């Protein structure tokens, strides 16, 4: 019964996710002033760059150099020492307005609860009762090693550390109808930026001592658990000196950590009526509402839309086993409970308030009591 | 027992999807010359841009400025009229060489069959009985219908269409003992740019004609399915003008279609080193020699690797139920015949080979007989 599961996660500062802050940084922006702002924004980083492209329809007055410089501020980017500085990189704008097309077809000339999805796809919602919060435990210490490395950073007591991080977590479980039962950790790595002058003892020691064990019980770590801390030898360069960095390039760190599934779209830099976004969210909702509810121990959700078209086209529900109920029942509680039109989901969840980047690092799932992680209460 | 599952797929002129074809035939010039080339290469598209950004160190001689043009002409953005010219578009390059940090970890003065991974992260692989190819009816059949629209492009029967298209097919299944069986097509959506003088009318009867059913067999369609054909109404702005391209924005779509499970990690611009693309073409060779040699029905294989280290961190085998033999047994069985490491992995799937730019349309699975999809025979 026994079997292993790993999920990564990743910091603040590694390119992709800069990437991802920046896109929803500029979105918070614009929903400050237009909750109805149309946003499609996508971050490009490179040595020295910050490139956004993208689709913007917008009464808002953004200041794009200040947005960028400042979520690079934040991140903790503040020097050429480091590899990358807020103060001095170069920020490129290559942002449009909304294709008219896309606009007519979507929501202009639309009642607001009749808005069309901004596109077709599919997307999934997770949930899971082993961990308080219904989420897996592999990402939710994936996570919380990289919040440990950015705090340890911030507070001066790691004062070599970097803001590009890296973290894996595989753990050993065994299985009950389907649940899943965390028992031990089987291998963490991480890897994260550093400067010149520390040694690999050094920084193994205190990731051990200071990181895991500030995170990770006592109780799942054990004489055999595997640790592979800086791996590489050696990562002074990072942030997206290292590697390149997009907008959309880190959606199974956003989500499940490879539980569940994923149908393909990206969160950061899209208002409400991007599905990929709502919908997910809406999705998360509605497994949660099932697995707090009690009508199963873990559920998976697929929706699906095409562009134009408000209702969705398609919704699925596997339960691993966990319900007595039929995945057929699942469904039919789902339909009774939820409207799962872009137009009614941003009622619900609240989706032109402009707290977009604070989901953008650390996942946007399991965490703050954000109102797709406050379950429904379902009649059925 | 029936339940629906839902998938799209896009077209070559998908402003991601031109991104990734980029990518793909920069590796591929890289790899022409310098089998060795390290290769990370980012491709971002906005109307009228191609950036390249990343980190590339090889012997190679490239001239980007004719890769990339040559390989937009291919998709056939061959003029203003169509939103999109490779004659006249800016090409800018934003690459460097791979980070010495990173090479000195992962490559530098170790013998090949031990190279270290390019970096921590995992994967998935999945194969399914349900068609021979042992992938998902819902994205074989969404991939087909984009691959018709470009032939009656390219031959000239449509020529109101334009190379940007998206598709997405809905499955109505069965199921037994895990194992799922299709029974009707419920929805299809098609979305595809188009010339300004054509009418929807016109539009909407030569998709469902011409392209659905030469595609979709007659015994999966009925009074009951559901067309939405154009559903924007009009479409006549698109590829990267109509919406930001990304390379890796895509990795659904070049998978298994929301079937399985994903990692996170994007295929195209990378060589073997980068385990995000080796180690998922190895875990899909491992799920189909595992479907095609009679162990199971369905399978999906994770592995895991830490930055630097050879061996995976984690294997883990999932069957649905489909299997007589447990998950153990089948851990048991992948580890007696498979070697996962980067290294191994380049010689038996031969790596080092220029064919990337094949794969970044249309799916990386389930076509063409490429080395991966050769089943391996098993002893046990
Ligand atoms: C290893 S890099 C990906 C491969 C890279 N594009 C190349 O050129 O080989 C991916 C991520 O790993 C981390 N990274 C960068 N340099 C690293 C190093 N020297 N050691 C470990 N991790 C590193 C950063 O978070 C970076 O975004
Ligand atoms: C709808 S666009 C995504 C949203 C867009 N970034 C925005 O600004 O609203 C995503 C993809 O849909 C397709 N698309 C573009 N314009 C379209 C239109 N008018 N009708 C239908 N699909 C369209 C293209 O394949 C494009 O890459
Ligand atoms: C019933 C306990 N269990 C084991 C697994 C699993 N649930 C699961 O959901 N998944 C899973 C994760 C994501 C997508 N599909 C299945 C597994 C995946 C792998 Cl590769 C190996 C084992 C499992
Ligand atoms: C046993 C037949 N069946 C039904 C499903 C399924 N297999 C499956 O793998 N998946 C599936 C797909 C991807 C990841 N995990 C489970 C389903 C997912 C949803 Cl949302 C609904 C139904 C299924
Ligand atoms: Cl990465
Ligand atoms: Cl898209």
């Amino acid at each position: 019964g026994t079997f292993l599961f790993t999920s990564e996660s990743v910091g603040e500062g590694h390119p992709d996710k800069i990437c991802d802050q920046i896109s929803d940084a500029v979105l918070d922006a614009h929903l400050q002033q237009d909750p109805d702002a149309k946003v499609a924004c996508e971050t490009v980083a490179k040595t020295g760059m910050i490139l956004l492209a993208g689709e913007i329809t917008s009464r808002a007055a953004v200041d794009y150099q200040k947005v960028v410089r400042e979520a690079v501020k934040h991140i903790g980017y503040d020097d050429s020492s480091k590899g990358f500085d807020y103060k001095t990189c170069n920020v490129l704008v290559a942002l449009e307005q909304q294709s008219p097309d896309i606009a007519q077809g979507v929501h202009l000339d639309r009642n607001e609860e009749d808005i069309g999805a901004g596109d077709q796809g599919l997307m999934f919602g997770y949930a899971t009762d082993e961990t308080e919060e219904c989420m897996p435990l592999t990402i939710v210490l994936a996570h919380k090693l990289n919040a440990k490395l950015a705090e340890l950073r911030r507070n001066g007591t790691l004062p070599w550390l970097r803001p590009d991080s890296k973290t894996q977590v595989t753990v050993q479980y065994m299985q009950d109808r389907g649940a899943v039962l965390p028992i031990r950790v089987h291998t963490i790595v991480i890897s994260v930026q550093h400067d010149e002058e520390v040694c690999l003892d050094e920084m193994r020691d205190a990731l051990k001592e200071k990181v895991i064990k500030a995170v990770v019980p006592a109780k799942y770590l054990d004489e055999d658990t595997i640790y592979h801390l800086q791996p590489s030898g050696r990562f002074v360069i990072g942030g997206p000196q290292g590697d390149a960095g997009l907008t959309g390039r880190k959606i199974i760190v956003d989500t499940y950590g490879g539980w569940g599934a994923h149908g393909g779209g990206a969160f950061s830099g899209k208002d409400y009526t991007k599905v990929d976004r709502s919908a997910a969210y809406a999705a998360r909702w509605v497994a949660k509402s099932l697995v707090k509810g009690g009508l199963c121990r873990r559920v998976l959700v697929q929706v699906s839309y095409a562009i134009g078209v408000s209702h969705p086209l398609s919704i699925s529900i596997f339960h691993y086993g966990t319900s007595q109920k039929s995945e057929r029942e699942l469904l039919e509680i789902v339909k009774k409970n939820f409207d799962l039109r872009p137009g009614v989901i941003v009622r619900d969840l609240d989706l032109k308030k402009p707290i977009y980047q604070r989901t953008a690092a650390y996942g946007h799932f399991g965490r703050d009591s954000f109102p797709w992680e406050v379950p429904k209460k379902l009649k059925y």
